């Protein structure tokens, strides 16, 4: 994790809305840190970790 193993493809741009969210760019390949919640997954982008919509990411496997 925390940069390595499970990766995800960002399907659409996403602008953070809550203090626990992060902003992601469409077309980015990022580390999937936690996919236990159906609607909200934690990922890493740059030097940040936070949630974004699960539907806005595709799991790469």
């Amino acid at each position: 994790d925390e940069t390595g193993k499970e990766l995800v493809l960002v399907l659409y741009d996403y602008q953070e809305k809550s203090p626990r969210e992060v902003t992601i760019k469409k077309g980015d390949i990022l580390t999937l840190l936690n996919s236990t919640n159906k609607d909200w997954w934690k990922i890493e982008v740059n030097d940040r970790q936070g949630f974004v919509p699960a539907a806005y990411l595709k799991k790469l496997d």
